[PDB]
């Protein structure tokens, strides 16, 4: 095992094979502790998981000092935070998988080169080499930075994300509604009077399909 994991996939090689909370450490540095959720299932598994919506039970309608620092239980409805995206990003090469479930229908987006800046690039998304079967959203949101209500999309559409004018993609917009551009959409999937009921984010090293 490793003792400093520095991400799930790490985590997993150290033969934790089940999904669950575990700790990771920042740059391997045991001082940078973080507890993280690992999808250690899906598609190989060593997958850290930064978004899950599932049930509407927690506001995602948070302010910028939010969405940097996380919020949430791990274990159900939660953000992990874009600082934690940044430095975890900011280690290696990392990909982005998106997995969506919607009345027993699954898709997912994979893309094989993702990573988000640091503060002073408002949180930029960079996300590129899409695969998948839910339709390349985040195509469209590539290389712009996050906004929030209080730094507009957040505001008329009552969520957050790397807004546009305004999304594709709308995975921290208001659970279970339809009214259009309002709900968790994706709009290459199911458009923008949908909100789907199950979605996740994670991302491991781009290099874990072969290490
Ligand atoms: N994944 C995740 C995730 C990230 C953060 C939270 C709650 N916020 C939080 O832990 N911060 C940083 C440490 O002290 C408390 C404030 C919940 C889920």
């Amino acid at each position: 095992s490793m003792p400093f994991p520095k991400d799930c996939s790490q985590a997993m090689l150290n033969g934790d094979t089940t999904s669950g909370l575990y700790t990771i450490y920042l740059n391997g540095d045991k001082a940078q502790a973080l507890e993280v959720f690992c999808d250690m299932t899906s598609d190989g598994g060593g997958w850290i998981v930064f978004l899950r919506r599932k049930n509407g039970r927690e506001n995602f309608y948070q302010n910028w000092k939010a969405y940097a620092a996380g919020f949430g239980d791990r274990r159900e409805e939660f953000w992990l935070g874009l600082d934690n995206l940044n430095k975890i990003t900011a280690q290696g090469q990392y990909e982005l998988r998106v997995d969506l479930r919607d009345h027993g229908e699954t898709a997912f987006a994979v893309y094989d080169k993702f990573s988000v800046g640091d503060a002073k690039t408002r949180y930029k998304l960079k996300v590129e080499g899409y695969s998948g079967t839910a339709g390349d959203s985040m195509a469209y949101h590539n290389g712009r930075s996050f906004s929030t209500f209080d730094k507009n999309c957040a505001l008329s559409y009552k969520g957050a994300f790397w807004y546009r004018n305004c999304h594709r993609v709308n995975l921290m917009g208001r659970y279970g509604d339809n009214n259009h551009s309002q709900g968790v959409n994706w709009f290459h999937w199911k458009g923008h009077e949908h909100s789907i009921q199950f979605a996740e984010m994670k991302l491991r090293p781009s290099n874990f399909r072969n290490l």
